[PDB]
């Protein structure tokens, strides 16, 4: 009673997965076959064995009989089961199996030929006494044949709900069909099947006139069918099992088989398609996949799956079994409601609407219905995207700064919340942030809208519309928001908010990390965003709280009028003379700063006076005197990346390697969200208390929404002079209890710094113990404590505990920390593949040479700099990377759990420096060395300042699908160990793809780091260690420190042409990178002409219409103002 020992599936997707469940249950070994895009699919995983066919297309792989038959040969499969599609109804193939001693689980090549031609099929039907055609339904009969003249009708299905002939919903039993006519569909089907000596499963389709009560032969499908599961629900038969048993001549005894149909059952087909744009296939990575577990769902997808446009966009078949038609229709609606699939556009909403219709319920179904079905998405549609339009929410992705997950959310949080409030949204509603110029949107449903923020002209069906007022939108309406004239950004709110899944607590988009928002990115031409109409929705979005209302005008923020701004900050952490000269601190607050073309949500870069440093270098943390033992920064901090500063904003870095001078006050950050290149700013010192006042005034303004409650910067709010950021110093007491320095670090945090400016492993354990002391006292008011190398940043809620109070608890819990030199900690050991100096790492330096700084003591090659400043061979550097034991000291250096690690061997600690200024771009998985520290850049496209050395795999698993035992996206924890092992660039790209699909087995072992054992290891090597240390710096390192400190050059300061040229202008201000085309090249419409760097992005300015490149205006290094002429095409 085992038909076959091993069976191959000549198929992919959902049918392959379903055939395999049966095979498994039957104890039959299964064999997968896959194309190249399918190498990661469920059916390949589920099988006992598998054979790569090589190639991409249907024809190259699944359809190539030769390959298939070789595949079954190679694995010793006694049988091939084909599914449907592909070689399923291909008779040469059925015949090849036969002529090869492989049993084709299907009918004979002859029967397939006899049924393939529209007219041979008609004769058989006639001879079989099947009524033929001498508002149409589609009723089909599922039949089984034993290949020896016996045939049995298993039931009928209605498949009327078809769109341009493609089935979407099927059901059984057929509704509104009398027994007289069902029993005679059955018997006709059995005659047809008998006459053929039909073998295995086939379907006889009929046309049915419901009114006339008549049916007519349409065709036989000589195979199993996609909708077969509804039949299985009502009979309890496993049709694949039957096929297998029949195909091996161990058929069920047909004359004695009693089939009972029990209840009613319905199936909906979930496709990766867009119903709003013509059912156009929608490829991409599924980001979250949830199905009702109580329905039967035949699928091949889960969180993680990459859905391609190649084969057929089926995702899942959702199958429900009810007591009767009405029970099943309700079940199906619940199932559809409970189906959450995100990452691709689906037809779920289209399905929901159909499953829900009065039509479907009254059973007024016909092969024609779906072709004139009124489908309206409760949603908008992007007719044009705008330069950078993102779904955001507020406060954003909070909870995870210690990991280096930024909050994201709106860059100007005040306007954002006004916009929300104006429409009466709960404050958690998501909205769109428009940057520089907005989208044009088509609304498919009705709602209220508002726009707030910068000055932008806004259109509804072409009539100007007011900002800060609730505008009523109709359906067919086109809202359009143009260029931002004053400020950078505006906010478009929609009553009820926008419907997008949360990631890590928030619907905010973090584009760098492909996280959150509308599928991890800015909006695109063609996107379709869903709203939350309470009557037409099943949504978890928070319902509005308030009736809409124009914002009182006294509550509007005062944007600058003339590209010039005063911006309030709290002094600290590092605006003190241990780091900067006195006069430089004065100049910092006295002079104006100009906003630099490289500014974006990661941070806003500034041009102004160059620093005078109090130290000659930064020692072990890097030579440049701004370099600091990596510590966690504050939102709003003004970070000195070498000799130039940048304001850390809501998509910004967290654990970082440079000093911060001051921090924009929480409530002042909105200003920074409205800066545009060329703006001037001046930082204005502000006391902790004043900073709280502004903030609280914004909350009251938003909460009550009442004239006069907004406070803003004014002279009597401003400190006379910058103050000292050092809040208190505890003196050093003993070896394990170092000095403690408490620095004010923003409106929201106190930075605690241990020791002298120096690394010491004990201090890392100590930070762990401080954190533990706060948990033990369960202190009220503390928001998040973030570990750095020798510091921890403590975020508080000023409405729960004030600055002074938190300082004193901290000073006090500090004396409660007790531990000895012999401590231990759980430590995970990661062994990670790394390519030395591969192409993507080197190209990162190249881009830095050609876009920012082309000469520097650490250029042209970073490894050579490490080698040279340390007096070793480059291969000595390579050797240490592959023998060092890197202990993670903190996360988010920089972004998504990017580690800051330090070799456990002191002889592995090399002098170095961090870039001056930092890069704007780094490749995912790049490994860096910053002074003596090591990092892995977990995110693609991140600013970075470490010396680049090679590349591993990201230690951030966004969807937690990797093959490892870690339960969240950040794979590392402080005190873990990373070791590198050598692979080739190409071997690394294999691993990278494999790991992105969860098919790479990360080498991780749980263990324990023991400081007692470690201190003993230092002893048996103390000699070598000391020799190494005494001989490290010198005059050579000092010349380097001198050279490293030279500020980069100031950017550059910024005739007749043929009569009907295309003149080409850059939209943005940026520095000219490189040309794309050569003068005299032919270009098409769209083709690139030149490249700019603007806003940390590689900006292609391209040809409008086709032509020849007549002139290209700039060379590498030129500044280009927005609206400047950049090329001419003739
Ligand atoms: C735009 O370039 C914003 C950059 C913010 C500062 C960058 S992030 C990585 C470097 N490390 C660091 O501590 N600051 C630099
Ligand atoms: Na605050």
């Amino acid at each position: 009673k085992k038909p076959f020992e091993t069976v191959l599936i000549a198929n992919r997707g959902e049918i392959a997965v379903r055939i395999m469940k049966t095979l498994k249950r039957m104890g039959i070994k299964s064999v997968a076959v896959y194309s190249d895009p399918d190498k990661y699919s469920q059916h390949v995983t589920d099988a006992d064995f598998s054979v790569a066919l090589h190639g991409r297309t249907a024809a190259e792989t699944y359809l190539d009989i030769d390959k298939i038959i070789n595949a079954a040969k190679k694995t010793g499969a006694q049988a091939i089961i084909p599914g449907y599609g592909f070689l399923s109804e291909n008779a040469d193939f059925s015949d090849r199996c036969s002529q090869e001693n492989i049993v084709f689980v299907g009918p004979s090549g002859d029967a397939i030929r006899k049924l393939g031609l529209k007219h041979s099929a008609r004769e058989i039907a006639e001879r079989a006494k099947v009524p033929l055609v001498p508002n149409a339904r589609h009723v089909e009969i599922q039949m089984m044949g034993d290949g020896f003249g016996k045939a049995i009708a298993i039931g009928e299905r209605d498949c009327s709900l078809q769109r341009r002939n493609q089935k979407v919903i099927e059901e059984t039993p057929a509704p509104n069909l009398p027994e007289a006519t069902r029993a005679k569909m059955r018997a006709a089907s059995e005659r047809l099947g008998s006459l053929l000596k039909y073998k295995c499963a086939g379907t006889v389709e009929f046309i049915y006139d419901e009114q006339r009560d008549e049916f007519y032969f349409l065709e036989v499908n000589a195979r199993l069918q996609v909708e077969h599961p509804i039949t299985e629900m009502v009979t309890g038969l496993d049709l694949v099992e039957w096929m297998l048993r029949i195909a091996a001549n161990d058929s069920p005894d047909f004359d004695n088989t009693k089939i009972e149909v029990s209840g009613a059952s319905i199936e909906a087909r979930l496709y990766a398609e867009n119903p709003v744009k013509d059912f156009r296939p929608s490829p991409g990575q599924l980001t979250s996949v949830s199905f009702p577990s109580w329905a039967r769902v035949d699928t091949w997808v889960k969180k993680g799956t990459n859905v391609s446009a190649e084969y057929d966009p089926t995702l899942a078949k959702i199958i429900v079994h009810g007591k009767d038609r009405n029970d099943a229709i309700m079940k199906l609606n619940q199932a559809l409601n409970e189906t959450a699939v995100y990452g691709c556009i689906t037809n779920i909403d289209y399905l929901r609407s159909i499953a829900s219709s009065k039509m479907f319920k009254e059973a007024k179904v016909a092969t024609k219905v779906l072709d004139s079905f009124d489908y309206k998405p409760c949603a908008f549609e992007v007719l044009a995207p705008g330069a950078n339009t993102s779904v955001q929410d507020y406060p954003g992705r909070t909870g995870y700064w210690r990991i280096g997950v930024p909050p994201s959310g709106p860059m100007d949080s005040y306007s954002f919340r006004l916009a929300n409030r104006v429409v009466g949204n709960n404050s958690k509603s998501p909205a769109l942030e428009i940057t520089l110029n907005g989208p044009k949107l088509l609304f498919h449903t009705e709602t209220v809208i508002a726009v707030s923020g910068g000055t932008v002209s806004c259109t509804l069906n072409d009539a100007q519309i007011a900002q800060n007022e609730p505008i009523e939108v109709k359906r067919g309406d086109i809202l359009s928001v143009g260029k931002v004239t004053v400020g950078c950004r505006a906010y478009l709110s929609i009553r009820g908010g926008i419907d997008v899944p949360e990631y890590l607590g928030s619907r905010s988009t973090f584009a760098m990390g492909n996280m959150g928002g509308y599928n991890g990115r800015i909006l695109k031409l063609g996107d379709v965003l869903f709203l939350n109409q309470p009557e037409l929705s099943v949504s978890s979005l928070p319902a509005p709280d308030f009736e809409p209302q124009a914002a009182p005008k006294s509550l509007l923020p005062t944007l600058s009028t003339n590209k010039d701004w005063k911006i309030g900050v709290t002094c600290g952490p590092h605006g003190s003379i241990d780091l900067f000269k006195e006069e430089y601190i004065e100049q910092f607050f006295n002079d104006k700063w100009k906003v630099h073309y490289n500014s974006n949500r990661f941070g806003v870069r500034l041009i102004g006076p160059k620093p005078k440093w109090a130290r000659s270098d930064g020692g072990e943390a890097g030579l440049h005197p701004s370099n600091a033992h990596d510590y966690v920064y504050s939102l709003g901090a003004i970070n000195f990346t070498g000799d130039e500063p940048v304001i850390i904003t809501c998509d910004g870095p967290s654990l970082g390697g440079f000093v911060c001078q001051a921090v924009v006050a929480e409530a002042e950050l909105w200003k920074v969200g409205q800066l545009t290149p060329g703006d001037t700013i001046q930082f204005v010192p502000l006391s902790y208390g004043v900073a709280r006042q502004l903030k609280e005034s914004q909350d009251k303004s938003i909460d009550n929404f009442e004239e006069g409650s907004l406070l803003e910067l004014s002279d009597d709010k401003i400190l006379p002079k910058y103050e000292n950021p050092i809040l208190a110093v505890l003196p050093k007491k003993s070896d394990l209890s170092p000095k403690v320095t408490y620095r004010q670090a923003g409106d929201r945090y106190i930075l605690v710094e241990y020791g002298e400016l120096e690394f010491d492993l004990n201090i890392c354990y100590r930070i762990n113990r401080l954190i533990h002391q706060v948990e033990r006292h369960q202190t009220v008011g503390i928001v998040e404590m973030s570990q750095g190398v020798r510091s921890v940043l403590i975020e508080f809620d000023g409405s729960k505990i004030n600055q002074k109070a938190l300082l004193k608890c901290l000073i006090a819990y500090e004396s409660e920390i007790q531990f000895d030199k012999n401590w231990n900690v759980k430590s995970k050991i990661f062994k990670l593949p790394m390519a030395f100096e591969d192409s993507k790492t080197l190209d990162c330096v190249t881009r830095y040479r050609e876009t920012i700084r082309s000469e520097a003591p650490w250029l042209p090659n970073n490894v050579d700099f490490i080698a040279d400043v340390n007096d070793i061979d480059r291969n000595d550097v390579k050797n240490m990377l592959y023998s060092a034991k890197f202990m993670v000291l903190g996360l988010g250096d920089v972004f998504l759990g990017s580690p800051c690690a330090v070799p456990l061997d002191p002889r592995h600690r090399y002098l170095g420096t961090k870039y001056n200024p930092s890069r704007t771009y780094t490749a995912r998985g790049v490994v860096g060395i910053g002074g003596m520290y090591m990092c892995i850049y977990n995110a693609e496209g991140s600013p970075g300042g470490y010396q680049l050395v090679g590349r591993t795999i990201t230690a951030w698993d966004k969807l937690v699908i990797g093959d490892h035992p870690i339960d969240h996206p950040w794979l590392l924890t402080p005190f873990d160990q990373v070791e590198f092992y050598p692979v080739t660039e190409e071997e690394l790209e294999v691993i990278i793809e494999d790991n992105d699909n969860g098919k790479f087995k990360i080498d991780v072992e749980e263990s324990i780091f023991d400081h007692k054992e470690y201190l003993a290891w230092i002893n048996e090597n103390i000699d070598s260690i000391v020799a190494f240390q005494e001989a490290q710096g010198g005059e050579k390192a000092d010349e380097f420190a001198r050279l490293i400190q030279v500020a980069n050059a100031e950017l550059k300061k910024s005739e007749e042409y043929p009569d009907d040229a295309e003149l080409l202008y850059s939209e943005y201000t940026g520095r000219f990178w490189k040309p794309v085309a050569a003068v005299g090249d032919h270009v098409e419409a769209g083709d690139g002409v030149i490249i700019i760097e603007a806003m940390k992005t590689e900006m292609v300015v391209g040809a409008t219409k086709s032509g020849k490149v007549y002139k290209i205006l700039h060379k590498n290094g030129d500044m280009v103002e927005a609206g400047d002429l950049v090329a001419v095409i003739v």
